[PDB]
């Protein structure tokens, strides 16, 4: 079937949030607000914010899928392409064939849905810090969108689920995603076609 990717604040006011990072030549992850759209490189990290109103209970976990946007490919699994699944940079942790990892994580927990088959990452949901607003996840992409055999150009929505310590649903939200070389110069190209 096809996972649901509507956006759902819920009772804890939850909403994403993205760094402001621009487009120079340097930036390695930059996010685009009129496009909902995220220009990350390669297995770098791209930071992920989570913002809510009110702290979510204890157990609480984070969440992250892919799935690609258009309706013609939806049913279609989202996995790293042969060559980066049997490519060496593995964490020892990671599925190999996983293209969302999460990093600096220890209690980071991967699933192969056994009757979707669907790839996902979870972590426990930690309250913000003091002095600060919102938890940020650093997740890495491990293929790029024209990988062949992977992606294969297609392009994919990353879909980040807020739920219980039963796996009950709390809180959804989503957005584009697009791994390439140049983030910043593709970031900027995209949205001169508006
Ligand atoms: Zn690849």
């Amino acid at each position: 079937s096809v996972p649901s990717q509507k956006t759902y604040q819920g009772s804890y006011g939850f909403r994403l949030g993205f760094l402001h990072s621009g487009t120079a030549k340097s930036v390695t992850c930059t996010y685009s607000p009129a496009l909902n759209k995220m220009f990350c490189q390669l297995a770098k990290t791209c930071p992920v914010q989570l913002w809510v109103d009110s702290t979510p209970p204890p157990g609480t976990r984070v969440r992250a899928m892919a799935i690609y946007k258009q309706s013609q490919h939806m049913t279609e699994v989202v996995r790293r392409c042969p060559h980066h699944e049997r490519c060496s940079d593995s964490d020892g942790l990671a599925p190999p064939q996983h293209l969302i990892r999460v990093e600096g994580n220890l209690r980071v927990e991967y699933l192969d849905d056994r009757n979707t088959f669907r790839h996902s990452v979870v972590v426990p949901y930690e309250p913000p810090e003091v002095g600060s607003d919102c938890t940020t996840i650093h997740y890495n992409y491990m293929c790029n969108s024209s990988c062949m055999g992977g992606m294969n150009r297609r392009p994919i929505l990353t879909i980040i689920t807020l739920e219980d310590s039963s796996g009950n649903l709390l809180g959804r939200n989503s957005f584009e995603v697009r791994v390439c070389a140049c983030p910043g110069r593709d970031r900027r190209t995209e949205e001169e076609n508006l």
